[PDB]
């Protein structure tokens, strides 16, 4: 409830800032990602950020890929998916883990096109009403990616993310806890690019703020991360850590290509 907030709009400005142009430049390829921004159609667009989604809950990115492709090849529309038989999408879901998962998601498009016109919610409150199965981090992240609608998102990676930039130590799985770090989420959003930013949170955490040896110098946010900012202290004040002190006992003043040590050149030792 103090150093464990974002008090200063200017911070709030160069989180994002890091953490976008980081993800600009080393975002991972995922088909889903591609072809979400290529997409102009928001409808389709917005089905093929859901089948991710589903997707990626219950089974690791790496095997994803194989199945994402096949499945929106089969069914590039949430129309195709509604007249799927079940047993078709039993085929192309073998593999996926928690085989409802899948039923849940054609019984969804189902109810899109028979009780919604075919128009997919374009709120994420809205989209938590009407979609079977879709939670509150899927109809986030559905919004903000599809729809640019300024919604942050709190999934694993972006939890422990959170937790260790706002030095957040208490049991996660607490309510109290759950529900700071989606009022961070949502503090933090990107209003002009907010799926963007979801995805570069999560990917944050799934690529260099991982969940054992993470990966802070490479990490676009290490200057503001409470978590780091503290071990580096510990580092110094483990080692015996403390502008050139053999000077301060000048009045003629020697050269300013500091004093050796080193030592690297043919100069030294000169007793
Ligand atoms: S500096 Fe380290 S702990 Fe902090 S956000 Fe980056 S990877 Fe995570």
């Amino acid at each position: 409830s103090s150093y464990h907030l974002f008090r200063d709009v200017a911070e709030v400005t160069a989180f994002r800032g890091s953490l976008l142009s980081w993800y600009d430049q080393e975002k991972r390829d995922l088909p889903w990602r591609r072809r979400a921004e290529d997409e102009m159609d928001l409808d389709r667009r917005a089905y093929a950020v859901w089948v991710s989604e589903v997707m990626l809950q219950q089974t690791q990115v790496a095997t994803v890929i194989n199945y994402y492709t096949g499945w929106m090849q089969k069914w590039p529309t949430l129309q195709d998916l509604a007249s799927a038989s079940l047993e078709e999408v039993n085929q192309l879901w073998a593999g996926l883990g928690y085989y409802s998962r899948g039923r849940r998601l054609q019984e969804g498009a189902r109810k899109v096109v028979e009780e919604l016109g075919g128009h997919m919610p374009r709120t994420a409150e809205t989209l938590q009403q009407l979609l079977p199965g879709v939670g509150r981090y899927t109809a986030g992240a559905i919004a903000s990616i599809a729809f640019g609608q300024a919604t942050g998102v709190v999934d694993g990676n972006v939890a422990r993310v959170l937790c260790r930039v706002r030095a957040i130590g208490a049991d996660p799985s607490s309510t109290l806890v759950s529900q700071q770090l989606w009022g961070l989420a949502q503090q933090l959003v990107d209003p002009a690019r907010p799926g963007d930013f979801n995805q570069a949170a999560m990917e944050l955490g799934a690529t260099v703020c991982t969940p054992q040896r993470p990966l802070c110098s490479q990490c676009p946010v290490e200057s503001l991360c409470r978590a780091r900012q503290r071990v580096e202290q510990e580092q110094l004040l483990a080692s015996g850590s403390l502008v050139e002190e053999c000077a301060p006992n000048t009045g003629q003043c020697h050269l300013c290509l500091p004093p050796s040590e080193p030592w690297d050149q043919t100069l030294g030792v000169v007793n």
